[PDB]
């Protein structure tokens, strides 16, 4: 089997991406944030604290003839960006772009933090990291991909995020028309439950490539690119007026700037992030100071190849016995 779903930026700056997901019988379609950095599929629901729902589409398991309460099971997750949610668990039928899993753990939110409530466009998350990170207790649950893998033509999914445009998540096959050149595959460590790999270095604009190992995770659920402070300082040094603002919480730059590109290495290959991909617009409405899309990972504890990086590539998440990652230009 295979699946193919369109993923769409939630706003004009690609602050995140939503992908429609069919849950239950009859189908309830929710727009979820596909997150290769976590491993819980959770949704706003009829169980969510009413004041914490503001515009989201909710899952109502009582209206699904295939929904079953997973007895005793609860979940609670906290994300690196400080957001959180928690609740109980159903199993139900979940389909993504034609690909159907029965008995998928659908984690129903009873509580969500304010950033979720305030995001009317995201109805939940669909985790695509390794199931070892799943928070369901006392019985850990499998991700959608883990459940689907055996049935897929090939045990893979691919992320093709667009810049200021829709893209695609494919399950079970590699669309050889969606990229240019070849896919370069690189080793993955699953020891932290992430799609963790080692970039072979970087370049700023038209500068020389710096060969240096950068360990990090491929994370569709993080918006920006988080790299070591040395790397990030080298990038923003090339933008006149750019500075790190502790009050804003990262590198800011004059909105009048033309940003240089940023290249990262995958083995001997090179993915080029265009400078425009690194502009996340004014820090506040009307400001001429713009927020940068490349930020320091210092104090996160891990480097994160988020959407800023991934959207410059066609990314293969190869879930074979020994997982790997593939990157192609597109």
């Amino acid at each position: 089997s295979t699946g193919s779903a369109t993923t769409t930026p939630i706003d004009s700056l690609d602050d995140a991406y939503i992908t429609p997901v069919q849950i239950g019988t009859p189908a309830q379609t929710l727009n979820l944030d596909f997150d290769t950095g976590s491993s819980d599929l959770w949704v706003f629901s009829s169980e969510t604290t009413a004041s914490e729902v503001d515009g989201q589409t909710i899952y109502t398991p009582s209206k699904s003839t295939t929904a079953k309460l997973l007895s005793g099971a609860t979940w609670s997750i906290s994300y690196g960006d400080g957001s959180s949610s928690s609740g109980d668990v159903y199993t139900d039928t979940v389909s993504v772009g034609g690909l159907t899993v029965t008995g998928q753990a659908v984690e129903s939110a009873k509580k969500v933090s304010s950033s979720f409530t305030e995001d009317s466009t995201i109805d939940g998350l669909l985790g695509l990291a390794f199931s070892t990170l799943n928070t369901v207790s006392p019985t850990q649950q499998k991700t959608f991909f883990d459940n689907a893998k055996a049935s897929l033509d090939s045990p893979v999914f691919t992320a093709d995020l667009g810049y200021h445009a829709p893209g695609t998540y494919n399950f079970g096959f590699i669309d050889t028309t969606a990229y240019t050149g070849s896919i370069t595959y690189t080793a993955v460590s699953t020891k932290q439950g992430f799609w963790e790999w080692t970039s072979t270095g970087y370049a700023v604009g038209s500068g020389t490539f710096k060969s240096t190992s950068i360990d990090g995770i491929a994370d569709t659920g993080t918006t920006l690119l988080y790299l070591p402070a040395t790397v990030v300082s080298a990038y923003w040094a090339q933008v006149s007026g750019a500075k790190s603002s502790s009050s804003v919480g990262g590198y800011v730059f004059p909105c009048s700037a033309t940003l240089p590109s940023f290249t990262f290495g995958v083995g001997s290959a090179r993915i080029v992030i265009p400078g425009d991909y690194i502009d996340f617009g004014p820090i506040s409405t009307g400001s001429s100071s713009c927020f940068g899309g490349i930020q320091s990972s210092a104090g996160i504890g891990i480097n994160i190849f988020g959407d800023v990086a991934l959207k410059a590539a066609f990314v293969v998440f190869n879930g074979a016995t020994t997982p790997t990652l593939g990157f192609a230009s597109k």
